[PDB]
DNA sequence: CCTTTCCGCTTATTCAACCCTTTACCC
DNA sequence: GGTAAAGGGTTGAATAAGCGGAAAGGG
């Protein structure tokens, strides 16, 4: 039932997925507070079957609407997070969010040894979910700091599969309509964009490396800044990035938007796109990709 | 007989996707 | 001259991350 290449998964997880350590209040628990330890993927409901495949790809794992719009798959069983685990241990995250899972590691060896059932291997715990993902929120900080007492407190890419993965949640295959001083009065530009936040940067300059094409974007809207890894040299596109996902899939309904890029590389190829025809079929094929996508 | 697990649901922002202007390059 | 490439900029929602409530097997 191997529906999913594991690379593959470890590069959708580095983009899309999310290790949770919870601590609660709870009257009922010895120790004060009770835990809950997951992994997890959110995603538009469109993409459904990616998840279910996750699923039949582990053998756990459970999945539910989240909102109107979105679908969760979560693996929160304690002896089920042993194959989430033994899965990251032999197909292993690269981003940031490898210093999550290494958390994630750790919380899982206070709980399988019980010790989160004292107020000790609680406190274990928050020192632990301190630097894991927000952070612990002020009434578990409050709760957990004293008046007079202190407070609280990279790899590369391993091949063209995890990129697979990664592309599949943070990737754009985009066409691009310029306004032109040319005959036709429209160029057109292929783009493949990465977004990702600046505190992968080094991940972003590995992509120029790995790919060898392409250029870093800084991008910012008031506070906030991330990246763009960008390519649109068309022989970069027709020779390096098109070929790679034509071998290594695109996964989900990204997949029929990268189909669809690579006709319209197609036409640019056969100079269609220097025609009145050729541009109105790549208008066509534009405007149901993406966004415009029934 | 406490503790694990599921379930429905919410929130902030890091993503994806989008467009326009300028400069570089080459039958 | 005419096209390709790069520079320069935006937006809104699909992600990430994680809440509260409760079912259920268990002395
Ligand atoms: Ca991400
Ligand atoms: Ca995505
Ligand atoms: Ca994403």
């Amino acid at each position: 039932n191997e529906s999913i290449n594991p690379w593959v998964l470890t590069g959708f997880a580095d983009a899309e997925g999310s290790f949770i350590l919870r601590i609660r209040n709870n009257n009922k628990s010895s120790a004060g507070y009770s835990t809950e330890l997951g992994f997890q993927i959110t995603l538009h409901k469109k993409d459904k079957s990616i998840l279910e495949n996750i699923q039949s790809t582990w053998k756990v794992g459970v999945i539910a609407n989240s909102g109107d719009n979105a679908v969760s798959l979560k693996v929160t069983r304690f002896e089920d997070l042993r194959v989430v685990l033994n899965h990251f241990e032999k197909y292993p995250l690269i981003t940031q969010k490898l210093g999550d899972y290494l958390l994630f590691k750790q919380a899982f060896s206070v709980m399988e040894n019980k010790e989160h059932l004292k107020i000790e291997g609680i406190k274990r715990l928050v020192g632990i979910k301190a630097n894991l993902n927000w952070g612990l929120t002020d009434e578990l900080k409050e709760a957990f700091v004293a008046s007079g007492g202190e407070n609280i407190f990279n790899k590369n890419i391993p091949n063209s599969g995890w990129l697979a993965g990664f592309t599949s949640g943070e990737g754009c295959f985009f066409v691009s309509l310029i306004k032109s001083k040319s005959k036709l009065g429209v160029q057109v530009q292929l783009v493949f964009s990465i977004t990702q936040h600046a505190r992968d940067r080094e991940l972003m300059d590995n992509l120029v490396t790995y790919l060898g094409c392409g250029y870093i974007k800084e991008k910012k809207k008031s506070e906030f800044s991330w990246l763009e890894f960008v390519v649109t040299k068309f022989s970069d596109i027709k020779d390096k990035i098109i070929p790679v996902f034509q071998e290594n899939n695109i996964i989900g309904v990204k997949l029929e938007d990268f189909e669809d890029w690579c006709k319209v590389a197609k036409l640019i190829e056969e100079k269609k796109h220097l025609t009145e025809s050729g541009l109105e079929e790549i208008r066509n094929i534009k405007l149901n990709m993406n966004k415009g996508r029934v």
